[PDB]
């Protein structure tokens, strides 16, 4: 049960570190057209950045941001990536 | 569908439900190769998605608008379409 | 004449909406090598964005932002794309 | 072109003049496509050009900057680095 | 020097600009190693181990607004390089 957010936050905090999290997954043949897919990575990316967040002590993440790739293999999408990455912070 | 949506933040006093994302794609015909504004589709159906999700959370919208893009490619020719679309629902006061 | 910036602004403003444009070309054989001709799809999509912001009428656009992809075929590039989008405001 | 460049916005006043982009790119050769340290000199490279646009619409710096980056590959091969950078030339007051 | 300060956002603290920096990182991937995108993990840390060196050169106290881009750069029709590029503004309190 912690915070995360795409821009910054108005209150007082100190900054613990910048965090980033990897996570990815091979398509089958047959599921080259299954960009929907994406949603798991993401929520994989956060839950990985979170955990980071909370062994540094802090109450959430800041400045979230998403890189994604579509890596192919042969000519065909194979892999599915999503890179997370943001802020860890400690309020007051 | 009336809930906002922006790429920056707002001065304004919030509490963040939560960030949520949303990935739409299309696939294009042989010959639609070159039709790179069929991504405004993509675009209005992220949007979708993604306020329909703020909605769920019971948010008044969504700040912090970003979206990635990908053309991937299949044996040697443009195919898919993808668009990336993700942000912070956040409820006023 | 109609303002865009890449951040926000401090001043009071409503928001209308989100808006979004892609402008593309194709490359010539001979051209691969011209990424300079971006210049000209960042002016169109940001001509394309202002349009938009006119029809929900707005003062301006902030928080722009540009995606950019150079598209293969056959192993060679063959279109440059641009996406440009931004938030598109009303002040007071 | 001592002229302020940041990633990020400025607490102070401004006004707009206008956003400006540059691109800048380099030819591999076939030995070098493990070298992605020659990005170094493209980032310079866009910076500069970036710069010189702020100056010819007579502002005082640079804010809001980002770089999109492509790594072009030719025949299954890495053959072009590409730096595009792009942000707000603004004026202070 | 060592402990210095890195975000992804701006601060709400007086100061001035010293320069935007950038890195760039990399690494080769085995045949093998194709889905270890994982990987990635060392070339973050990397980046912002060059980015902090270029702002102790310059004489800041940390870096504001830090960006990363990535690419998974395919040779043969494998991916072969992961690469990061890492960048932000250094800046000097007060």
């Amino acid at each position: 049960g912690m915070f995360i957010t795409t821009e910054g936050i108005n209150a007082g905090y100190t900054i613990k570190d910048v965090v980033e999290a990897t996570s990815s997954l091979m398509l089958a043949s047959e599921d080259i057209d299954k960009y929907n897919m994406f949603d798991q990575l993401f929520d994989e990316a956060k839950q990985k950045l979170k955990k980071k967040a909370d062994l540094l002590e802090g109450d959430g993440i800041i400045g979230l941001k998403y890189n994604t790739e579509v890596v192919e293999v042969n000519g065909a999408p194979k892999f599915l990536v999503v890179h997370g990455y943001g802020t860890v912070i400690l309020i007051d």
